[PDB]
């Protein structure tokens, strides 16, 4: 049961999101970019992603893995340096502050969760 648990992953994806959601830096970043108010997004980002969406895809049980999150999570930061790609935008500064506290924190998610497939796997 809970040494190579393949669902904890779960739970500990819900836990860094609410601390994504609590960082300043995720501010332009919590919910999809309004359309309307900026009719040239689309002209630029093919797939629009945010940490709402993200929170709501799994909460509703959409993702088969903490890859599949990462992936989305990963779409949100791209979005952003294409939107914003000038280095002198503080926006553009935050992304890279709020992508480097996410890829730190998903690293021991998504090991232990790869560790427990291989596990299952050999037995
Ligand atoms: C986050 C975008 C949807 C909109 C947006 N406002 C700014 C500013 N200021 C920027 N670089 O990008």
């Amino acid at each position: 049961s809970m040494s190579y648990d393949i669902q904890a992953w779960k739970k500990q994806c819900e836990e860094l999101l609410n601390l994504i959601f609590q960082c300043e830096d995720s501010e332009p970043f919590r919910q999809p970019v309004d359309l309307l108010e900026y009719p040239d997004y689309r002209d630029i980002i093919d797939t629009p992603m945010d940490f709402a969406t993200v929170r709501e895809t799994l909460e509703a049980g959409n993702y088969e893995s903490p890859m599949e999150l990462c992936k989305d999570v990963r779409l949100i930061f791209s979005n952003s340096k294409a939107y914003t790609p000038s280095k002198r935008s503080r926006i553009y500064s935050m992304s890279l502050r709020l992508s480097a506290f996410f890829e730190e924190h998903i690293s021991s998610v998504l090991s232990d969760y790869k560790s427990a497939l291989r596990f299952h796997k050999r037995n």
